[PDB]
């Protein structure tokens, strides 16, 4: 079970969960209460089975996307923000953690991938998708590849998916029509098609996943990846140069990557539902609080915290990550969303490896996904 009198914290391994311990550290000084910090994997997916126990942390982290389907089965607490709290907050964040207009979990920062490439590599990016592969051939004779990201998570093919036409939920009176998917419209399957042929044609190898992509990019074996804000820290200590910036186009389309807001939901059986409203409202979301866990790995491309935003906005990368969120879309929080991240995981693992065509992994999928 989870006891009381101390708070326990999940939080995915790609975010800064030292910099959210040492948050925790200030907290214990404070209160005497005691703070863990753990990134336990498939941390989304262990959430809902251990705490449709009546178990796991007391606080939950992850992109406000899957927040909707634990508010769904009973798993969050509706959060007490008063409105003096709330004014501390840009509107549009509440809004992405709202599930049927209820505050549902307290959001943190906005997140959007960008194209991160070496300087040294390529001091001039590409800004087409379509000259990637004459790239990469120019490349590869001096033993370097033009691009790799991960492959094995949809979130980062989604931007080009999503490029000339792909959708997840279609959104109509004020509401996602979960039967209106658009992962097998002609946008998404050219989008899906064009990574497959630069698979075909050995730009790209269907296995890639984070750790492989990060390592390639981080050792300078690849001129380019896709990442978030939060992959910038370990760019940070490898000793490559580089920048951040605008996705490439589609068709003459802005890639348009999925939007996530960081957001933290407070366990619906926890036994200490006080310690953890005051530990993000008091604590974290503070101009103290957000500076550490930024410090440790960066936030996103803005933060919900109106005071610390103003300073955040002063970069190029931090700038390169809002235009490609304003490109991009927010993510439906809809309960339905787990499903859609299955069906699309699996379509374009199957599409890549050859397993199936895309037009038959891209049409399963949005069966899968509508029936
Ligand atoms: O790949 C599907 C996956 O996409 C998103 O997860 C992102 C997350 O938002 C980022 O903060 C970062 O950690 O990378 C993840 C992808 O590996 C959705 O939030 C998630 O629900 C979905 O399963």
């Amino acid at each position: 079970k989870i006891e009381e009198g101390k708070l326990v914290i999940w939080i995915n391994g790609d975010k800064g969960y030292n910099g959210l311990a040492e948050v925790g550290k200030k907290f214990e000084k404070d209160t005497g209460i005691k703070v863990t910090v753990e990134h336990p994997d498939k941390l989304e997916e262990k959430f809902p089975q251990v705490a449709a126990t009546g178990d796991g942390p007391d606080i939950i982290f992850w992109a406000h996307d899957r927040f909707g389907g634990y508010a769904q089965s009973g798993l969050l607490a509706e959060i007490t923000p008063d409105k003096a709290f709330q004014d501390k907050l840009y509107p549009f964040t509440w809004d992405a953690v709202r599930y049927n207009g209820k505050l549902i979990a307290y959001p943190i920062a906005v997140e959007a991938l960008s194209l991160i490439y070496n300087k040294d590599l390529l001091p001039n990016p590409p800004k087409t998708w379509e000259e990637i592969p004459a790239l990469d051939k120019e490349l590869k004779a001096k033993g370097k590849s033009a691009l790799m990201f991960n492959l094995q998570e949809p979130y980062f093919t989604w931007p080009l998916i999503a490029a000339d036409g792909g959708y997840a939920f279609k959104y109509e009176n004020g509401k996602y029509d979960i039967k209106d998917v658009g992962v097998d419209n002609a946008g998404a399957k050219a989008g899906l098609t064009f990574l497959v042929d630069l698979i075909k044609n050995k730009h790209m190898n269907a296995c890639t996943d984070y750790s492989i992509a990060e390592a390639a990019f981080n050792k300078g074996e690849t001129a380019m990846t896709i990442n978030g804000p939060w992959a910038w820290s370990n760019i940070d200590t490898s000793k490559v140069n580089y920048g951040v910036t605008v996705l490439p186009t589609f068709k003459g389309q802005p890639s348009k990557p999925f939007v996530g807001v960081l957001s933290a939901g407070i366990n619906a059986a926890s036994p200490n539902k006080e310690l953890a409203k005051e530990f993000l409202e008091n604590y974290l979301l503070t101009d103290e609080g957000l500076e550490a866990v930024n410090k440790d790995k960066p936030l996103g491309g803005s933060v919900a915290l109106k005071s610390y935003e103003e300073e955040l906005a002063k970069d190029c990368r931090i700038a390169a990550t809002m235009e490609n969120a304003q490109k991009g879309e927010i993510m439906p929080n809809i309960p339905q969303m787990s499903a859609f991240w299955y069906a699309v995981r699996t379509a374009v693992i199957n599409a890549a490896s050859g397993r199936q065509t895309v037009d038959e992994a891209l049409k399963d999928a949005q069966t899968r996904i509508t029936k």
